[PDB]
């Protein structure tokens, strides 16, 4: 009966649902990242799903520049979205 | 529909379910933090937790030392739980 614990469970497991598909099992390459965003975050991705848009995502997220998104970098991304949601509650000051 | 967007929703909404009970409406005080842990993260806390341990947790989450957990501080905490979880999927080395 813990919604917040289930929500941490989904956030972590979803990462691995896609990261294990190709190459490094614990990181998202471009293709695995595209699947995750398109399937799991379509409200974020929204209308725009063109190739130069995923390029910028990869560039924003891949801060250590190994060409993949690891778990820490994915957490930073989810936490950026969480911050944007929080602004709604803070009344958009 | 989208478990990951629903998870983000729960992460962000649970903070505000407790933050707005007392004083600063956007921050958890020591008492609003205890209620959130106790009620929403019971596997993390365990049962019968002493004040030394709680105080440890508070000062750990409270990086700016103002005696409250703000949303940015709460995201660091969750992302640290998440990374502990991620170790299960990874080797644990
Ligand atoms: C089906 N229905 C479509 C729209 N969403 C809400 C979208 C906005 N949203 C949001 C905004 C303020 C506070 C909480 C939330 S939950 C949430 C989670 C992820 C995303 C995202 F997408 F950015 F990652 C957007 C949102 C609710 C579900
Ligand atoms: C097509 N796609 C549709 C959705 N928008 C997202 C609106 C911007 N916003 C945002 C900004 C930067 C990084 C992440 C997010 S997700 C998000 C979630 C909630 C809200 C909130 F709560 F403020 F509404 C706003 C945003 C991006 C473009
Ligand atoms: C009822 N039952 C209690 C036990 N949990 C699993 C506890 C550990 N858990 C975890 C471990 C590895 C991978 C994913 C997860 S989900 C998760 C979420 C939060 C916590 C926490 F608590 F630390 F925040 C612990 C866990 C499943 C449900
Ligand atoms: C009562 N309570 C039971 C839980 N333990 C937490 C120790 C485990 N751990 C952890 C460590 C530091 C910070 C947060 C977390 S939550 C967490 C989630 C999953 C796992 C995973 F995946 F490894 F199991 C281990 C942990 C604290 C005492
Ligand atoms: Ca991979
Ligand atoms: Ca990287
Ligand atoms: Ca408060
Ligand atoms: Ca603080």
């Amino acid at each position: 009966a813990c919604p917040l614990e289930k929500a941490l469970d989904v956030m972590v497991s979803t990462f691995h649902k896609y990261s294990g598909k190709e190459g490094d099992k614990f990181k998202l390459n471009k293709s695995e990242l595209k699947e995750l965003l398109t399937r799991e975050l379509p409200s974020f991705l929204g209308k725009r799903t063109d190739e130069a848009a995923f390029q910028k995502l990869m560039s924003n997220l891949d801060s250590n520049r190994d060409n993949e998104v690891d778990f820490q970098e994915y957490c930073v991304f989810l936490s950026c979205i969480a911050m944007m949601c929080n602004e709604f509650f803070e009344g958009f000051p």
